[PDB]
Order: C-alpha cells, then sequence, then structure tokens
C-alpha cells in the first residue's frame, strides 16, 4: 500500500478478530482481549523469527568481523526487549477473571497452545533439542507448518552456529596464544599457592576448610581439563558445548574488558537474557494458567499439561545452559595469562 | 475457526506484512520491525476502543450501581497496563538506526501518522475536544473512517458521561446531606481559625508570611466557590468539568477512604492514569521522531511535524485536567465535615 | 530534625558506607555499588516490616470493617510495588563483573546473606513455616537479633493471621447462607448432568474422555469434601490452610464479582502477589549468584549454598500456597449458588 | 566491619527513620514511608555521584583508550539503570493519600527539596549551567555544603570534559580525513542533485514543494556550517557545545556502524538517557506533588513552587540538549564520505 492503513493492511489486519461467543449469540467481552492478547504476541514471535533468522546467516559464514558482530548483538538486544514485552503482556490478559474465562473456553476445545507454529520455531531456531523435550512436532495436521518444524530442526540452530563462532577463537590455538594450556598451568600454580598459603593457617578447622575447598576447586577444573569429564557431562544433557565452543565461551569470559573481547562477550551476554527471559515467560504463563483453570479443570483430564507447562521451567530447556556456569571456573585478575597476541 | 490458527485467524493476520523496500528489490532489515511495532500498537488501539465503548454503555445510564462500578474500574485499569505496554514499546523501535530508517522512509511519503483512525477514535472517545485541538479529521479519505470520526464527536465521550456520573452524586443534594454548603461553611471556619493564630505569631515576617498566604487561599475557594469564577476558567479552557461534576469530584476525593467512596475515587484515579499515560506516550514517540529524523528531515518542509507534536503535550490534550488540581482545594481531616446520611 | 538534611538524618545514613577494600589500600571501584545495592535493599526491608507488623495488628482483632479492610489492601499493594522495585534492583547490581567483585569479596569472609535479620523477619512475619523450611535461626550471633526472630516465629504470621479472618467469612454459616453444602450438592448436580451429557455423546472417544474428565473432577472435590483428605494435604506439606479457612478463601474467589467480596478478594490476591514477588526476587539472586561465581567458587567449599538457594524456588517456601490452585475447585457461574443473605 | 550488618553498617543505616510525628505523640503511618522513600533515593544519589566522578577522572587525561571507554560507557550504562529505579520510586510514595500527607507536612515546614545537596551535586556534576537556571546554592547554610556546590561549579562539568574528548575526535583533522569539509561538499552535492530531481518533476505542486523542502535543508546546513550562526545559537542557550565538539558528535553519528565509532556512540547515547531520565524523574515528581498538594496548599504561599518545578522540564535544563538534534543534519549512507583513514 501507500497511505498508513494501506502500508500496515489494516484492512487484513483489523478483520482478524472473531470472538466465537459473540458468532455463538452467547458474547463474553475478556474473549475480545484473549484474541488480542495472542496476537500481539504472534506479531512479536514473527518479529523474533525474523530477526533469528537474520542472526543465523551472518553466523552461517567462515569468518564474522567487528562489523557483522556489532549487527548480531544489535539484533540480539532487541529480541531481549521484545522478551521483556511478550513477559509483561501475562499481567495485561490476568485482568480477565477465571469465570469469565470459563464462560467461553468452551470454545476452544480444539485449539492448543502446542499448535503455536511460531513458538515451536522460536524454540528451535534457538536451540531446544528435540531429544531433551519432555515426551507428552506431530500435533501440526498442516502440511507446510509440518514441513516449517523439519526444516527448523533440520537447518542449523542458533546454539550450532554460536558454537562453530566460538571454536574458531583467536588465541585457543597452540601454534599462537594458546590459551587454554597457559590457563591450565595457571590454574595448577595458583591452587598449589593456594595450599601453601593453608598450610600456614594458625587455626586447624580454618586450615581443613581451605584444603577441602581446594579439593573441591580441583574437581570443578577436573572437570573442563578432563576432555572425557566434558564429553560425559554433555552426553548426560548437562552441557550442550563441543570442548572446543566452552574453551572460547571461558576466553571470552576471562578477556571481557579488553575491546577485543567486549562484543563477543556481549554476544554471549544477550544470547543468556534470551534463555533466562523465555524461561520468564514459560514461569509466567504457568502462574496465569494455574490462575485461570488451576492444575486442572472441566476438559483437561487431569494435571496432564499442567505439570508438562511446570516441566519446561528445568534447565532440559535452557539451550545456552552452558553460559551460566562460567563463573564457576574463573581464577583472579592477578592469575589470568596476559594478553600480548 | 476452531485450531489455535484458525481461532486467531493467523493466516490473514500474518499475511499483513509487507515491506515496501523488498517489494523495490533493495530491502532494509529493520522496516519489518516498523511494520510489526505498528501493527502491534494498531492491535491494542482495538483493544483500548473496545473497552472504551464498553465503558461509555455502563456510563450512559440512570444509575450506576456498586457492582456495574467495579465492572468499569476493571476495565479502566486494563487499560492503564495496555497504556504502559504501549508506552514500553517506543525502545523497541527506537533500537532502528535513524540511517536504517532514512533508506525507507521514501516508500512512506503519502503514509502519515495522522492518518491512524484508532488513535483519533480513542482521542474522541476519551474526551479531546475538537476546538482545543492545535490547526495544523479532513486527512481521512475514506468515507467510513470520516463516519467513525463524525459518530464519536456526536456521540457522548468518557468525559461527558463521567461529568453526568459525578453531577449525580449523592451527598451534594441540599435536601440531604448538603456538602458544598458543610464544605463553604468549615472552609470559612478552618481559615479564620488560621487567621487567629497567625496573629498570635511571635514574629513579625511569619504572622505576615501565614496571612499572605491565607490570602491566597482565600482566592483558591473562591474559584471554586463563585460559579462565575469557575464557569469562567472552564470558558477559558483551564477547567473542563461543569460546576456540579466538579462538586463531585472534590467530593469523592475527599471521603476516599470510605467504602461508598473508595470505587468511584479509583475510578476517577484510572481515569487520570489513562490521560497522563497517552501523554507519557505522546513524549516518547516526539523523543523517537527527534531521535530518527530530529526536528525536520528531507521531505517535512521544516519543523512543522515536531513543533505541532511538541504542541500535544500541553494542557490542552489532557481531557481530564480537572483531576490534577483537586488536591488545590484540599482541607485537614479535622475540617472536613463528618458523614452521616 | 528539621531542615531535609537533618529530619532525613542524612548525617547518619551517608556515613555507613565503608569500602574495605578502600580501608586495605586495594579499592575496587564497584564495592561501592554493592554496598548502595544492599542498604537499598536493607532501607525497604524496614518498610516491608513496618507496613506489614500494622497489617498484623489490623488483622489480630475480632472484626475488621470495610474501613479497615480497604487500609489493609493499600498497605499490602504498597508492598506488592516495593517488591517489584527490589526484583528491578538485582540488574543493577549484574552490572558489576565478575573479575570485579572477585578483588573484594575476600574481605565478606565472615559476613554472609543469612544473616540479613530483617530478611529473615519478613519471611517469619509472612510465614515461612519454620518445619518447612530446608537444613542446610542460630546463624544471628547478637542477643537482640535472637530475641528479632523468637518473637516472629511465637507472634502470629500474617498467614495464620488471614486464615482466622477467613474462617469467620460471613456466608460459610449453615445457620445463614449455608455456602458449603449449598456448593457440595450444586457440584453433585453439574457432575451429574456432565455424565448425561458425556451419555448422548455420537463419538465413543469422546464419550470416553469426557467420563474420565468426570472422574478426576469427582476427585478434585474429594479432596475439599472430604476433610480427612483436606487435613492429611495439610499435614503432608501440600496446603497450609484449615479446612475451614479454605472454605472462606473459596467463596471470596465465587463471588469476587460482587462488592461485598471484591475487597476482600483484592486483599487475597495480593497476598498471592507478595509470595509469587519474593519468589521472583529469589530466581534473580541465584541467577546473579551464579553470573557472579557460578554454583561454586574460592572459598564456598562446594556448591553447598547455590543448591540452597536453588531449593528455596520450591512450593515448601511459598507461603499461601493454597491460594494458587484456588481455580482447580470452580464450577461455572451457571452452578453458583446465587447470593441472598 | 565483618559480619553482614557490621559491613553494611546496619546499626547506623537503621538508626536515621525518626517521624516526627511520633515524637509528638501523633503518630501518621505513611511517614516511615515518606522517609525510607527519601533515603532509598539519597543513598541512590550517593552512587550516582560517586560513579559521575570516576566518569570526570578518567575524561580529564590527554587521550581515553578504547579499554577506558568502555569502562566509562559501563559505569553510564549503571547510571541510567539507578536513574529508571529513581522514576519508579515515585509510585510507591504516590500510595501514601493527600489528607495522610497532610497530617505530618506541618514537621516539614523548614525542611525544602532545594535543600537536597546531593541533588545539587548531580546536576552540577552533570553540567546544569548556573546561567540557564531559573531565578526563583544560597539555601544551604552549612559551610561544607556550600563549599561541596562551589567546587561542583568550579570544577569541570561531565559536560565540559565530553566536549574536550569530542574537540580531540581523529577525523575531524585537515590533515588527516578531514571529514568537515567531505560533508560539506556531499551536503552541496546532494541538496544540488535533489533540486535537478524535483525540476523533473510532472506535478508543479510536488516540484514546488521539493524546492522549498530544499531550501529549509540549505537553512539548516547554514546554522552549522556557518560558524557565526553556531556561535549565535549557543550564546542563545539554544545549543551547548563548541563548534568543534559538534562537528566530532556529528562525525561519531553517521559512522556509529563501524566499530571505531560504535562505543564513542553509545557513550552518547547513554549521556543523552541521563538527560532524558532525569527529566523523566522531573515529571513525576511534580506529578506526584500536584497529586499531593496541587499548584498550592496552607503553607505555600501560592503556586510558586509548582510553577519552578514545572518550568524545570524546559531545554533550559538539559545538559547535553545539542544531542537530541544530530539526526536533523542527517546525510543518506550513498551520500556519506566513505571512511579511508
Ligand atoms: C487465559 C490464559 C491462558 C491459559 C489458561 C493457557 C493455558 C495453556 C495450557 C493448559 C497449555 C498446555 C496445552 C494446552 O492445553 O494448550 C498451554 C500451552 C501453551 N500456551 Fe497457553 N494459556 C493461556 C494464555 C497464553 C498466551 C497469552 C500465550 C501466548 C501466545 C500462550 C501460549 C502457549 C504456548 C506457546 C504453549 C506451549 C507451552 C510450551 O510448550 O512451553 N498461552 N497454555
Ligand atoms: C520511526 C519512528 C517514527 C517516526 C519518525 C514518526 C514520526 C511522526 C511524525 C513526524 C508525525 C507527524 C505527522 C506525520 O508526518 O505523520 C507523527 C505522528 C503520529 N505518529 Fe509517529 N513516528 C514514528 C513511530 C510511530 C509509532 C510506532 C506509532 C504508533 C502507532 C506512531 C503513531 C503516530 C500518531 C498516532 C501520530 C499522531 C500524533 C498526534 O496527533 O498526537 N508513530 N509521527
Ligand atoms: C554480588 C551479588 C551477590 C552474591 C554473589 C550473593 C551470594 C549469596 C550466596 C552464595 C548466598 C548463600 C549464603 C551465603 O554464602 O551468604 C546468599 C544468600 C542471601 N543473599 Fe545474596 N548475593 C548477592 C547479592 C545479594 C543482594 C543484593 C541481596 C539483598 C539484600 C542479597 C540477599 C541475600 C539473602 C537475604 C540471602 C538468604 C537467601 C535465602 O535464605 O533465601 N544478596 N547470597
Ligand atoms: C509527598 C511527595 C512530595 C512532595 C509533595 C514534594 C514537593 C516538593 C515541592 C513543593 C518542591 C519545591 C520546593 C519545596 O517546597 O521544597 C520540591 C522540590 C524538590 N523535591 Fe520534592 N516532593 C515530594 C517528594 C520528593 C521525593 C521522594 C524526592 C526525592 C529525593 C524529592 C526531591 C525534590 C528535589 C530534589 C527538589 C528540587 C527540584 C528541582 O530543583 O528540580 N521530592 N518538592
Ligand atoms: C487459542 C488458544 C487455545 C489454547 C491455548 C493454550 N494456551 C494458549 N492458547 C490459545
Ligand atoms: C506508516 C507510518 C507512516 C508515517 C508515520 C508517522 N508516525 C507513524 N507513522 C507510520
Ligand atoms: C555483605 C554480604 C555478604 C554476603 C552476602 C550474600 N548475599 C548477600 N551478601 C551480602
Ligand atoms: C523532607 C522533605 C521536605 C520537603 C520536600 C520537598 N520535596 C521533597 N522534600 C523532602
Amino acid at each position: 500500500g501507500k497511505i498508513y492503513g494501506e502500508y500496515l493492511m489494516l484492512d487484513k489486519l483489523l478483520d482478524a478478530q472473531c470472538m466465537l461467543s459473540e458468532e455463538d449469540k452467547r458474547p463474553v467481552h475478556d474473549e475480545h482481549l484473549f484474541i488480542i492478547t495472542h496476537q500481539a504476541y504472534e506479531l512479536w514471535f514473527k518479529q523474533i523469527i525474523f530477526e533469528f533468522d537474520s542472526i543465523r546467516d551472518m553466523l552461517d559464514a567462515e569468518v564474522i568481523d567487528e562489523t557483522k558482530t556489532l549487527e548480531i548483538v544489535k539484533r540480539l538486544n532487541r529480541v531481549v526487549l521484545i522478551l521483556k514485552l511478550l513477559v509483561d503482556q501475562v499481567p495485561i490478559l490476568e485482568t480477565m477473571t477465571p469465570l469469565d474465562f470459563m464462560d467461553f473456553r468452551k470454545y476452544l476445545a480444539p485449539a492448543s497452545g502446542f499448535q503455536s507454529l511460531q513458538f515451536r520455531l522460536i524454540e528451535n531456531k534457538l536451540g531446544v533439542l528435540t531429544e531433551q523435550r519432555v515426551r507428552y512436532s506431530d500435533v501440526f495436521s498442516d502440511e507446510e507448518a509440518r514441513n516449517s518444524i523439519r526444516n527448523s530442526e533440520k537447518d542449523p540452530s542458533l546454539l550450532e552456529l554460536v558454537q562453530r563462532w566460538l571454536e574458531r577463537t583467536p588465541g585457543l590455538e597452540e601454534s599462537g596464544f594458546n590459551f587454554w594450556a597457559k590457563f591450565q598451568e595457571s590454574v595448577d600454580r595458583f591452587l598449589e599457592a593456594q595450599v601453601q598459603s593453608a598450610m600456614e593457617e594458625p587455626v586447624e578447622k580454618a586450615k581443613n576448610y581451605r584444603l577441602m575447598d581446594i579439593e573441591k576447586r580441583r574437581e570443578v577444573y577436573r572437570s573442563i581439563f578432563d576432555p572425557a569429564v566434558h564429553d560425559a557431562l554433555v552426553r548426560r544433557g548437562d552441557r550442550r558445548f563441543s570442548h572446543r565452543a566452552l574453551q572460547g565461551a571461558i576466553m571470552i569470559t576471562f578477556y571481557r574488558d579488553e575491546p577485543r573481547f567486549s562484543q563477543p562477550h556481549q554476544l554471549l551476554t544477550l544470547l543468556m537474557d534470551i534463555d533466562s527471559l523465555i524461561t520468564k515467560w514459560r514461569y509466567n504463563h504457568v502462574i496465569m494458567v494455574q490462575r485461570m483453570i488451576g492444575s486442572q479443570q472441566l476438559g483437561t483430564g487431569g494435571s496432564s499439561g499442567y505439570q508438562y507447562l511446570r516441566s519446561t521451567l528445568s534447565d532440559r530447556y535452557k539451550v545456552f545452559l552452558d553460559l551460566f556456569n562460567l563463573s564457576t571456573f574463573l581464577i583472579p585478575r592477578e592469575a589470568i595469562p596476559p594478553l600480548d597476541e
């Protein structure tokens, strides 16, 4: 179009609000809010997908320069703001009372939140593993929806592309900076100095606490320095990243204050914020489900739905799970290998 | 429809996003965000209108009981939450850079924010007076849009209906409680006691300050006790309310802690919050216009647009202007006529 | 005092910021933010306690009128707003980097979040049961702190006082409205009508699903109509409320649209919002702990602390647990016993 | 100290809450909220000052590297988050009713918001010019407060230091990139091409509108290319920046997408966000003053105070006024001189 409403296709957009309670000559006022709220979510889901696909295209390249990294950071930050808005949309729908919802939920019988193609496309494009999902894709009767999901699982997710970018971190290379080995030998040097300082403790409980603590540190570093331990944790589902991607991620977090790593760090932080905000939506949605129809109601066949949503709050659904635990492996500033390159 | 996407008409809704930069084979990524942002606004504008029209129907009645008042309060509070969300949508669009916007604003030449039928319908249904508007309704080329605006100006606004409800306040009546006269004579009694206390001041500057202050209080009460002064202020545009509606509003604010007036008070407060939040959107929108194209750019013909938006921030656009100044006329708790009925 | 700084005792308040890294001639800039953030929390914790104690005094009375209920609702809503602000304070402290925190966390060795007297007083005054707490009160070395906690556990909590108020609900009484029996017999009448409608189903899978569903409804109502089942669930820790308090709570939620119950309903909703917002703070605090020092760091002696905080997210810490599940027991509007009194 | 309360000096901090209505044996509950709210503001004002002074020290240097720029950006962003929290604190105090405030505002007679030393120190350290202030520093009776303000006006503000940093922008130099001249000659080339395109317009109203518009563009560029026009606008108070600082600011906004300028751009954006958020606090504070005591009340001596606060909303109080208008001078991407260096 050309003028405001023609450009925005308001003739199409504002003709998609059909209250089924109205067409059945028993209108329920808040059903208009129910529709509008979901359509605002679906509009922003399309925007999120559009931004995710553009970030996937920029990450599916041999090298990602400082200019392309800034663009990726901008678009990830935009997704963060849209996710906060989407979390904030819940109290607007929580304004409808359970009895008003009960008077129209009968018209929704075949419909299901599981049938949101865009919500699934978001989960898949970010990296929610099909094997890590709770049992409880085949809900989608349409063939274009099934084809859309097939492509989202087949094509590389944001998790795979970020890992590839993380593995190519300059500075990890043995030929050059050799960060991983410098980190291993400074961890050994630091942890021994901690043993020597604890040996000089005037009190025995304090000497023993420090020594027990150093042993727990030894085990923490063993989970990342022994690749067999890391690869076993990845297999269990406690980690997502490859051993080399984790090395890159750890190096980015160590040198975040350096101009060269501040932007890659921000990209990782926004990836974490996205995960955390999708989890916040899941929680607020399960609180709202509970407020409206409790753990189970007429038509639900028990607390099956409720318990499934409650189970989506687990680390099984966090894509960049590894990013939250990087500070466990941190060493003081004085102990970090200085940058030379 | 029946299943999720058919119920929500996602086939229609998600087919209304046409980037003109894409159809011209010169696509600008952030134009997708520009469209989606406006469509989320337009969806919520429709919800606001739907709630406003339902509140108008409940207020266009002989008596509004405690049950219907609770429903009106709920729906006004819902509009408050939607307005906060709409204010919060601005930083999402402020994520687009001026240079990216400059690469597609050429395709928008005939379009204008003035062509938002729903934004005008919101202003009119709330009560933005046609005579109080800045010079700078005839923008709308379509006949259904012109007819929609004609009806919104003709049919009673939220301002007119609230005034009618306010005029019917029980307790204002001479036959019963006679609040206005009790308020006048307690104002006189309180202000004289203030003169007597100031007369006993040991310091002359303090006695004189108190006496100058009591004189300014006398003039404040004169603007509401002399109907000629109030009616002149309404004529100037400094007030909106009729003299009897203002009496009701003042009585509701005085006895807000009493169960009988707490709900009418909350209705008035939410009416104020709505005004204040529409003003907050106007401000954030003028800040965003400024960030994107400054006070004037190529195609604007000077700072005409900018200065008009900047002028919409004035009290000329506040519908319930009177509601913000009710605390100027307040007297201590000890001086308020006790409720009997 | 009398002037601004003397009234606010800014001489005392702005002399309580002692950076231990500064006194050790190794200053860490963000330690100032660490102190200020905690002091803003402690100031608002004192305000929360002050409001909680005033609500406890109003609830520790024979009858609570409509006027005192409005005051309680106002103060509960104030606590909600302060809790949202406190949740929002986390991203301000998350602005400090893990390496900057690592350079001063050594000076905090004896200090512990467990030593916040005001946080414990908040938990106790709301109603966090001492037996429902995770093993992991005796941390407090001072005698006035131990005496403060002793009194908070001994004196009635907000949970006990709300239950007393809920038990005294007019309308529950057999002598008058007899709500519980009317609810039981309308549940029986409604559930049988649902069996008869399911019997007329043309499809067998649909008839069987409806019948399986009605059986699950029968069991839900059994948990509240058989007092032995409710009393067993209270004993297990799945419920907090007495059988009579639950009856009152259910009646308030059923007739919330009625002027008589809207205010008691709002009080219950704000009580739920408080619980939910304290849970949101706990979550954001465990995310921030994780961002700063992961699941374990030098000095922690393993993931003991982290796992304890992670366990505070369970229903074991939700005081008004029962309030979230009231919609499970809801019946359509057509099936609710009409109000007469 | 060493343990939680000793480290945070909670013995001092939680002993600074003296309600004057309580000491006069006429306690007003919400006076506790009034005190706590102001003390939370004063605590965060101290944090803001601490961050501002550290940014002043980093900016008072010959060269500011990419590493020091990241630190400045981090601390400015922290101030943004604290300012949002401070804006959000207003609705918490707006929870107190005007009648409850009226029962204790008598004890505040000598106190005044003008006596907040920290609020003035914030305004001065940011750059609120003493000559640009409204008539209505000498309020401060204490000598350490007068000395604190004297030093804040004497020592360079954030506005002066940012201008110095902006003037040293590499790329502005004639010897090297010579941005200003390249910008002038590309503006001339672009504006002439616009005349030639308008000359080919089939419609005369369209040709004339385009030509009138190009003339308004010519005048816009004249205000920045003729230093006499810029220096006259600075003198009038419509601009703050020196002609060379404005050149740097314009160059940073033009090449913001380039890695070299993205961080300097972010610093400028956060400086704008700070200005805008202090303005948002001023507005919310004048709305809250109005809600509590209207435009004037007993003790105010008329609307003097109210009108002064209402006048602080003007551009006279915006420190980085110039930053909001930089998009007025923008040219399309195709017209921007390519970077070489
Ligand atoms: C009145 C409020 C709502 C209720 C009672 C509700 C209830 C439910 C229930 C019971 C489920 C489980 C499967 C099913 O029966 O569909 C579900 C899933 C879902 N709903 Fe909602 N919902 C509400 C509002 C919303 C809104 C506003 C959205 C946003 C678009 C939404 C999005 C979803 C999604 C995406 C799922 C999938 C859950 C996941 O796999 O993580 N719901 N909902
Ligand atoms: C890129 C950001 C935007 C820019 C540069 C912009 C610019 C403008 C300008 C210059 C005007 C004056 C008349 C005209 O030329 O149309 C205007 C008016 C208006 N715009 Fe925007 N706008 C933006 C985003 C939005 C958004 C997201 C909305 C929300 C739906 C919106 C709604 C309106 C409305 C309703 C008016 C009427 C103003 C009033 O009468 O108070 N604008 N806009
Ligand atoms: C730099 C950020 C912070 C870190 C790393 C941190 C870490 C921790 C840890 C590890 C614990 C477990 C016991 C202990 O070692 O003290 C804890 C408990 C606690 N912290 Fe924090 N904390 C941080 C900030 C805060 C803030 C800003 C507050 C607010 C006043 C706070 C309040 C508490 C409270 C009240 C507990 C008790 C937890 C409960 O029983 O639910 N913490 N913190
Ligand atoms: C009950 C709410 C409040 C009322 C009625 C109120 C009223 C006023 C008034 C009338 C003035 C003008 C001079 C005077 O008489 O002091 C003023 C100034 C001021 N107040 Fe408030 N105030 C309130 C709350 C606050 C809060 C919570 C803060 C935050 C610390 C604050 C900070 C200030 C500051 C800094 C000024 C200086 C204004 C400027 O120069 O821009 N006020 N206030
Ligand atoms: C339309 C619709 C139906 C069911 C549902 C569940 N969660 C969101 N939903 C939306
Ligand atoms: C589509 C469109 C065009 C112009 C405009 C101005 N303010 C919002 N707008 C939206
Ligand atoms: C001072 C201090 C020490 C330890 C701690 C843990 N969570 C908050 N904390 C505050
Ligand atoms: C204590 C106090 C007195 C007066 C005042 C005005 N604005 C904030 N204020 C605070």
